[PDB]
């Protein structure tokens, strides 16, 4: 997990161990963040856009910026074209892709793909839909950009993108409006967690079966939550942090397929929202 809020935007690296329960202190962001998103290249964790709210100032991020686990070193990549505040990101073969996000009032349906070894970025087909807020996962080579925010309704529209035809489809829409929800794929079909719909935090939990382009509730998180960070970890979904409309969570639950079944697994060092998350 890198980044994330709590009365400001952090620097916090931190990871979870699920074995033993406790978590490692790691090295600072460069620049602290909120509302960014994490992913992995080679095996290297990056952390994409975001936002520095701080007493000083408020200001989207356009950084990209790189995290070598066994050097605890933190580099800087090309920035993206634009500001991307509450971004979503996929990995498609080793590629980096930064979905919707927004830049003030600016709310983006544009996206950029970023090439690790070559350290380049370029704009593809923009989605159907502005998006802030937005879940994206990968699931057959295919990247889904799923919920958000459009500036002015939360969505339960999702939409697929196809690499090597650069074109968007729109898909079944889930059954719950979503913006900051977790979006992640567990076994073969894409997770939607929590999120916001305009009214209310949400602890539904909802996942997408291609074959049958249908969305399938199943057992709610204990705790409703935006804004939180989600990845997958042996076969397990894992949701942290996050915002209810009260407190800044430090819960993290653990999502059982096998009994549909969330328990929650540990606290972190501290509550936040919005964070980047990616799995080593
Ligand atoms: O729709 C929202 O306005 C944008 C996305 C967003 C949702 C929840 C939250 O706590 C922070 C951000």
């Amino acid at each position: 997990t890198a980044g994330g809020y709590f009365r400001q935007s952090l620097s916090y690296l931190e990871a979870y161990n699920p074995s033993d329960g406790t978590w490692l202190r790691l090295a600072d962001l460069q620049v602290p963040r909120s509302g960014l998103a994490g992913c992995v290249v080679g095996g290297l964790l990056y952390a994409v856009g975001g936002r520095n709210n701080s007493p000083d100032g408020n200001t989207d991020s356009s950084a990209l910026d790189c995290y070598n686990p066994m050097t605890n070193q933190w580099s800087p990549c090309a920035p993206m074209s634009v500001p991307r505040n509450r971004i979503g990101v996929g990995v498609i073969d080793g590629h980096i892709y930064a979905v919707g996000g927004s830049h003030g009032c600016i709310h983006h349906n544009s996206v950029e793909r970023y090439e690790p070894e070559r350290d380049e970025w370029h704009l593809v087909a923009p989605m159907l839909t502005r998006r802030i807020g937005v879940g994206v996962a990968v699931l057959n080579r295919l990247l889904y950009a799923v919920g958000g925010f459009d500036g002015t309704n939360r969505l339960n529209s999702a939409e697929c993108y196809y690499p090597e035809r650069n074109e968007w489809r729109m898909i079944t829409a889930m059954n719950t409006i979503r913006s900051g929800a977790g979006v992640c794929v567990l076994h073969n079909c894409i997770y939607a967690a929590g999120g916001y719909d305009g009214q209310d935090q949400l602890n539904s939990v909802e996942r997408y079966d291609v074959a049958t382009a249908t969305w399938t509730f199943v057992a709610p998180m204990k705790h409703r939550r935006s804004a939180l960070g989600i990845t997958v970890h042996q076969g397990r979904i894992y949701v942290l942090g996050g915002y209810d409309g009260h407190t800044f969570l430090d819960s993290v639950e653990c999502y059982d397929p096998d009994t549909d079944t969330w328990s929650e697994v540990t606290r972190m060092t501290s509550g936040r929202s919005g964070v980047g998350v990616a799995v080593t």
